């Protein structure tokens, strides 16, 4: 079963990329692939991740601008869904 978890990260880059994809009727965000030694790595952000908010925001509610800009800032919030480890 995936687990619901929320990540804040401070500040460069957050290391980490995201792919898109909307296929059912909502747009839906998910972690490509991420730093090892990066800065989302280090608070446990993982390929494979399906991101469900951005500052508080849906994935569906958002648009590249507002990612872009909001991956620019200092500091950043995700919600994440994710499977617990094994």
């Amino acid at each position: 079963g995936k687990v619901t978890h929320s990540i804040h990260i401070e500040k460069d880059t957050y290391g980490f990329s995201l792919s898109s994809v909307e296929e059912d009727g909502i747009r839906r965000l998910y972690v490509n692939s991420v730093k090892e030694t990066g800065l989302a790595s280090k608070k446990g952000l993982k390929a494979g991740d399906e991101i469900l908010e951005i500052n508080n925001r849906a994935a569906d509610a958002l648009n590249s601008s507002m990612m872009e800009d909001f991956f620019s800032q200092p500091s950043v919030g995700l919600l994440v869904r994710t499977y617990p480890e094994l």
